[PDB]
This record gives C-alpha cells, structure tokens and sequence, in this order.
C-alpha cells in the first residue's frame, strides 16, 4: 500500500472516480516532477506511476484539468520562476506529457490562479506572476512585498485569457460588467455557462467576494448573498457538487488564521449554508478537492498551518472526504 508524500501548491484533477495529483511542494523542496499519482475514489488506494515525454517542471501553484481524460497543465512556479508554457497528458490509454506550441499570445507568465471549462475552451483567470510582456486587456498590480527580497518583482492580474482546444491557439475574451479586481490563490468553480469565483489575495486583504463570468455572453456578475458569508480568505477549495451547490473548505484569513471551516453555496438562493463535518481540526490551506461520482468531495494535501514560516509548516498528505450528498 504506497501512499504519496505530503505537499501543497499541487494539482489535482479528476473524471469522477479518479483523481490525478501532481506537483508541488513541501519542507523537511518540489515534489518529484516524473511522478503522477492516482487516486481510486472507490477503493481508497493509490497507485504511482512515471511519465515520460516533456514532463514538466517541478512545480507549485500550477493550474489542471481533466477533460475526457485528458489532462491539461498551465503555469505554475518552478525553481527559476514563474511559467506560462502548457502541456498536455493523455491517460486514457506509460504516459507522455507533450509540450503545446500554442498559438497566440500566451498569459503572462504566472501561478495560483484558476480554470473554468466549458466546451472546447480553457478560461484561466487571475494568479500571480511577471509583470506581462504586453499592454494586454486587463490590470496587473505589482505587490510591493517582492521589490525587495528578489530580482524581478511580481503581483496579481486579473486577466482572463481563453485557450481553445480546437487550435491550441490562446485569446482573449472582449467582456463586460465589472471584472473582479486582480487577485491570486482565489478558487473557480463552473456551473452550466456560470464561471464561479470566490475569494483570494489581493494587495493587503484575503477576500470574501463572488462573482461569476458568463462563459457564453462575457459578462462579469457580482453576487451579493443575504445573510452570513464566509469569512474572507485565499488558499481555499471551491468545488461544484450538483447543479445547485458549490462546497467551500479551508483556506487562509487576512490574519493569517488556518481554517476547518466548510460551506455549501446555493446557485438558485444565492445563500451561504455551513457545512457540518468531522474535520474541524483539519484546517488546511492550498490543498485540492475533487468531487466523486458518489457524492463525495476528496480533499488532499495542503497545509495545517501557516505555511509563510516555512521551517515550521505542516504539510499533510492526509485525504479528507466529505459527504456532501
Ligand atoms: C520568504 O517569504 C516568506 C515565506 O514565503 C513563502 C514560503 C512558503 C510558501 C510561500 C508561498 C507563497 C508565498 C507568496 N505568495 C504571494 C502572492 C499571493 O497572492 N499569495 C496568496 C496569499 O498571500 O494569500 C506573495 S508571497 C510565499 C511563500
């Protein structure tokens, strides 16, 4: 019975019964990149194995889906920076990452961002990086905190950049409304045309805001639940589990507090429910969730504490479940 070493800043991606984990980091350096583990929803087990081809860098904070079992990479940091290159892993047949030569102007190099899906196309919005080799659409904030403890500052966008699996070309989207503000380490979610966003860091706040971009028409939408919300954080889960709900867990306050806490949001209501679970001392921040087709949310890895002081932080290699339906 092998059982992966512990980490955070990795990627987990699932087709609903299993879950790939690849990447990131821990203290006690990257997680080999070669490695790619399996997780079986249904049997609890894991299984690693190697890759080969273009295997990309180890990295944290990179940016994963799974579309018919095919897994998308973007991003991410690496031992000498940030990256914007893409590659791809086919699973559905030892597994070769390829390396895309996308078309197009790529996003800027960067990391802790998200994805939504939807149809042939891959949005990614937001994270971390370089400032961007181009007067692009949208806002880049550099965070003043890297002027002076490395060699090329970098801050939070709020880009939105499409890439379109029928011609690995990347663009970007003409939208209205009002985008949110730059922000990385925020959580996506996709329901229906509903590309959900929740949260995360942007100058000196961990936010506790919801939008959602319409991925048919490009339109931004604020939403304004009634009532208690969550308390504002980065570093947090945010996971469709119905047509109806996304579950909301972990993450990391402005105050630098871990959190247990866990939430369901009702689309149709608009309203914040807490969820209760047998967790509530298993907080953890940049850890991954994926929902099962049983009703569960699988939550692994991420950090028990405050990650910041390095030499004291407390990566997990734990699974969470949640039985959400
Ligand atoms: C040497 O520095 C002190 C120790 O730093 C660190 C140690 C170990 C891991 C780290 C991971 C990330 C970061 C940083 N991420 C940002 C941008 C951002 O949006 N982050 C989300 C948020 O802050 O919620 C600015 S620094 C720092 C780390």
């Amino acid at each position: 019975l092998a059982c992966p070493a512990e980490r955070s800043g990795h990627v987990a991606v699932s087709d609903g019964r299993h879950m790939f984990v690849w990447g990131g980091y821990k203290s006690n350096f990257y997680l080999p990149r070669e490695e790619l583990w399996i997780y079986n929803m249904e049997t609890g087990r894991w299984k690693k194995i190697n890759t080969e081809g273009d295997v990309p860098p180890s990295m944290s904070g990179s940016c994963a889906v799974c579309v018919d079992r095919v897994l998308y990479l973007f991003g991410g940091h690496h031992s000498r920076g940030n990256t914007n290159k893409f590659y791809m892993l086919d699973s559905r047949s030892v597994l070769q990452w390829e390396r895309i030569d996308c078309q197009g102007i790529p996003p800027s190099s960067k990391d802790k961002l998200g994805v939504w899906v939807y149809k042939n196309k891959l949005i990614f919005f937001g994270g971390y990086g370089y400032l961007p080799e181009d007067k692009v659409l949208g806002t880049f904030e550099f965070d003043e905190t890297s002027f002076w403890n490395s060699s090329h500052p970098r801050g939070w966008n709020d880009h939105v950049h499409i890439l379109d699996t029928e011609t690995f070309t990347w663009s970007q989207p003409i939208t209205t409304g009002k985008a949110p503000s730059p922000r990385a380490a925020h959580a996506c979610a996709t329901v229906g045309n509903r590309g959900f966003v929740f949260g995360g860091r942007y100058r000196d706040a961990r936010m506790n805001d919801l939008h959602y971009l319409n991925l048919d028409t490009w339109e931004w939408n604020e939403l304004i639940p009634q009532g208690i919300c969550p308390v504002g954080r980065s570093w947090h889960s945010l996971t469709p589990v119905s047509s109806d709900h996304l579950f909301l867990f972990g993450g990391f306050t402005t105050d630098k507090q871990p959190l247990s806490d866990a939430w369901t949001y009702c689309i149709s209501k608009n309203e914040w429910i807490q969820f209760n679970h047998p967790y509530t001392e298993k907080p953890r921040l940049w850890h991954t969730a994926c929902a099962s087709d049983e009703g569960e949310v699988i939550v692994f890895g991420g950090c028990a504490n405050n990650l910041l002081v390095h030499h004291r932080a407390a990566h997990s290699n734990e699974i969470l479940i949640f039985s959400v339906q």
